[PDB]
């Protein structure tokens, strides 16, 4: 299963790892994507996950959007995990660099509660512009299922562990 994770709470675990590499090694049941409402996987975790699937995630996502329209900020959809996981849970956290309401981050993490175990990034962190310390706090206070967080940046991982209440 998952290895080298630091236990933060009863159900939240954290590791300094590349989520693509982590997904390829573990092949978890669910890998969470840091998605946008259009499922346009251009950069960040989304761009990296999509590139690992040889663009198959984008082709599948475009068909999903053509049929269903965009997701809501705070919402999600379950699609194939391709070569990375059984499923990919595309979760839309608020993008602070788009003026989106940071209060929607709790709604975004609530999507994780529909899955017993997930490999995930910190929602709204990185290119989404939110404070990753706040995202970890919302994660631990919202997610009740087993979440294994992959934090790409070593310096951010150290700051998150060292400042964890
Ligand atoms: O290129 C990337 C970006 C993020 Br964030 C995580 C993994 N790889």
């Amino acid at each position: 299963s998952f290895s080298g994770y630091l236990k933060l709470t009863d159900n939240v675990y954290i590791k300094n790892a590349d989520i693509v590499e982590e997904a390829k090694k573990v092949k978890p049941t669910v890998v969470v994507n840091a998605a946008n409402v259009y499922l346009k996987h251009g950069g960040g975790v989304a761009g990296a996950l999509n590139k690992a699937t040889n663009n198959a995630m984008q082709v599948e996502s475009d068909d999903y959007i053509a049929t269903n329209g965009p997701l809501k900020v705070g919402g999600s959809c379950v699609l194939s995990g391709h070569n990375l996981a059984k499923h990919c849970l595309h979760v839309v956290g608020p993008n602070v660099n788009k003026g989106e309401d940071i209060q929607l981050l709790k709604s975004a993490y609530e999507n994780f509660n529909q899955h017993e175990v997930l490999l995930a990034p910190l929602l709204s962190a990185g290119i989404f512009g939110a404070d990753p310390i706040h995202s970890l706090r919302v994660c631990v206070d919202t997610v009740r299922t087993n979440v294994y967080l992959a934090v790409f940046d070593k310096n951010l991982y150290d700051k998150l562990v060292s400042s964890f209440l």
